[PDB]
């Protein structure tokens, strides 16, 4: 059995909170300024509300996990990439949010509901099951830190919560980042790439070798995120020309070769290409470039054929590139390979 995080049952927990008609408060990570800011730290006044005085009919999932995201006021924006990554593939994100139709809000049956979710978490070779209260930080109703889109969605809010007790406070937070976050969600071992220390764009060859690696990687479940280096505060969140944006990562969905038919070589003068989708996790897709959806080489190119090559998109939130271009305008790949045998046991 998958071994609680300091001392806490959630299903003894949970089932004495329904007995008693109370919603439970948890007293190791509490709903105060020390779960929010260092030691002495001033920080924001802050309202800690619960789902339901924040926007009725409160929901883990608004549909589907993969509604936009937002890091928020103060809220940090490689956890919105971890998160998108981690929504990616079913498999992983049922690790981190176990047994989640069992969490869940339900309108019938309302006294399930008990103010309380646990999620898991690779920590030091083991899954720890980390027990959390649902209340979460406010200012004018408005979650302040990680949330969605959809304002009665919750999911990421509390993964965030659960994630930032795990640090000690939510203010721990900015120390992280994209590549150990994945790590403790999957279990699995993490390798940034850096481009411009490795000169990508330049060489074709290694850009060839790095290819290859991604395309067994991601072949074999594991997870990629593609992020733009904000050196400078100056640089946080800036518009690049193209499009993206300095300072957030965008999880990569598909890794291909793809081979165009015959007639296309007029346009392209080449018969395979090396291609990579992505999401945008805060929303819409910002890519301009080639195989944008308003790219030349997008209109070149027949539906037919997009979907017989399989460069297709589930939603506004993906686009496609080529390698090249990502070498381009990219600065670091993160490269988290999945690793079974932790998922098993």
């Amino acid at each position: 059995c998958v071994k609680p995080y300091e001392d806490q049952n959630y299903s003894a927990l949970r089932r004495d909170c329904r007995r008693r008609k109370v919603l439970f408060e948890d007293p190791l990570f509490p709903a105060t300024d020390d779960s929010l800011y260092y030691k002495g730290t001033p920080g924001p006044a802050v309202r800690w509300k619960r789902p339901k005085g924040i926007c009725e009919d409160p929901r883990l999932f608004v549909d589907g996990i993969s509604h936009d995201l937002h890091q928020g006021q103060v809220g940090n924006c490689w956890f919105v990439a971890a998160c998108s990554s981690l929504a990616s593939r079913e498999s992983l994100w049922q690790k981190v949010i176990p047994d989640w139709k069992e969490q869940e809000w339900d309108p019938e049956k309302p006294n399930a509901y008990a103010g309380i979710f646990h999620f898991h978490f690779w920590r030091f070779g083991e899954w720890v099951d980390v027990v959390i209260d649902d209340r979460l930080p406010t200012v004018n109703n408005q979650l302040i830190y990680c949330h969605s889109n959809s304002r009665n969605e919750f999911w990421c809010a509390l993964v965030e919560k659960a994630y930032a007790k795990l640090a000690g406070c939510y203010q721990a937070l900015d120390g992280g980042n994209t590549a150990d976050a994945l790590v403790d969600f999957t279990g699995g071992v993490s390798e940034p790439i850096d481009l411009t220390e490795g000169d990508f764009a330049n060489d074709e060859t290694k850009r060839n070798q790095l290819f290859e690696r991604m395309l067994k990687v991601h072949s074999r479940g594991g997870l990629i995120s593609a992020s733009i280096k904000a050196v400078t505060a100056a640089d946080m969140e800036a518009r690049l020309a193209c499009g993206l944006v300095k300072g957030h990562a965008y999880a990569v969905t598909d890794v291909r070769k793809v081979r165009l038919g015959h007639g296309l070589l007029a346009f392209f003068k080449s018969e395979k290409l090396d291609m990579i989708r992505l999401r945008n996790p805060w929303g819409e897709r910002e890519w301009n470039g080639p195989w944008s959806d308003t790219s030349e080489e997008w209109q070149k190119v027949s539906k037919s054929e997009r979907e017989k090559m399989g460069v297709t998109v589930q939603d506004d939130g993906e686009f496609w590139m080529t390698f090249e271009d990502v070498c381009r305008y990219f600065t670091d790949i993160i490269k988290c390979r999945v690793i079974l045998e932790n998922l098993y046991f």
